[PDB]
């Protein structure tokens, strides 16, 4: 910390504040997250989890009842880009590029048995070249996903997999594919797919769109800890209605990313092979 010149506050994460900084000795420009504090061991392991579509974790500094995470610096987050693109939309080829790259990042982490578990537009970071990277990979497993952040902000439920909401204790890499599918839809329509404002509102929003799950589509669902037989039974909607602009390859991939049964939900690796990415390219974003 005596080693970093703080440049400016860039924001507030789930666990702590984030600063743009300059290493006072190497002159490296970084993003510095400061967390007011097994977690150290696990976080420290993430330094080897390196991929072009994962935000580089340069260093972990544990001193004085604080845990500092030193990240490579990216230009901005995807949420801000989506917000600035509200009136016109992010062009389809760029959406497809970002999804392709994000899936590469998931496939890498999942191959090493590391899940994110709390993906959302805010922790997807982009640069001016056309790249997109996943941040905060592995921090959920180390700290848990709390109800409120360190600043008492509500942690969003919009991207939470149904198996998590139904109280499953052992989630799989499928939870990240769900979240990523919800973000995909949001980029395409310029509205959140499932903007729930409580756990049951989140669940019932999913159900009104995808249909109330049963034993036919999801074996074991009725025996999950928070399943109630009294859940209203809603009919499944046609995807044609859910994400309309989107062509059939797009809808096919999204429907497979939103399968109820985690065991049937498409893997990141299988998703990369999907015909939607036949014509994928790497456009430069208009920021
Ligand atoms: C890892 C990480 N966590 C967070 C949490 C909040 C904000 C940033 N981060 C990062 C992080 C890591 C690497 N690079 C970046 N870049 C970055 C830069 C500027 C950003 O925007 C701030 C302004 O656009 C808006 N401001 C007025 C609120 C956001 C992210 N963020």
């Amino acid at each position: 910390m005596e080693n970093f010149q703080k440049v400016e506050k860039i924001g507030e994460g789930t666990y702590g504040v984030v600063y743009k900084a300059r290493n006072k000795l190497t002159g490296e420009v970084v993003a510095l997250k400061k967390i007011r504090l097994t977690a150290i061991r696990e976080i420290s392991l993430l330094k080897e989890l390196n991929h072009p579509n994962i935000v580089k974790l340069l260093d972990v500094i544990h001193t004085e009842n604080k845990l500092y995470l030193v990240f490579e610096f990216l230009h901005q987050d995807l949420k801000k880009f989506m917000d600035a693109s509200a009136l016109t939309g992010i062009p389809l080829p760029l959406i497809k590029s970002y999804l392709f790259q994000l899936l590469q990042g998931l496939a890498f982490c999942h191959s090493h048995r590391v899940l994110h578990r709390d993906l959302k537009p805010q922790n997807l970071l982009i640069n001016t070249e056309g790249a997109i990277k996943l941040a905060d990979f592995g921090l959920a497993r180390a700290f848990g996903v709390p109800v409120r952040t360190y600043t008492h902000e509500v942690v969003t439920l919009w991207y939470r997999a149904p198996e998590i909401l139904l109280g499953c204790k052992y989630y799989s890499t499928a939870v990240d594919i769900w979240s990523l599918g919800c973000i995909f839809a949001e980029m395409v329509t310029r509205r959140a797919l499932f903007p729930g404002d409580s756990e049951i509102d989140q669940l019932f929003r999913i159900f009104r769109t995808l249909g109330t799950p049963d034993e036919v589509v999801w074996p074991g669902v009725t025996s999950m800890p928070d399943y109630k037989p009294s859940f209203p039974k809603w009919a499944r909607q046609d995807f044609s209605k859910v994400v309309p602009p989107l062509d059939e390859d797009g809808r096919s991939l999204l429907s497979q990313m939103l399968h109820y049964d985690p065991n049937k939900r498409i893997s990141a690796k299988a998703a990369l092979a999907h015909p939607f990415f036949q014509d994928v390219t790497k456009p430069v974003p208009h920021l």
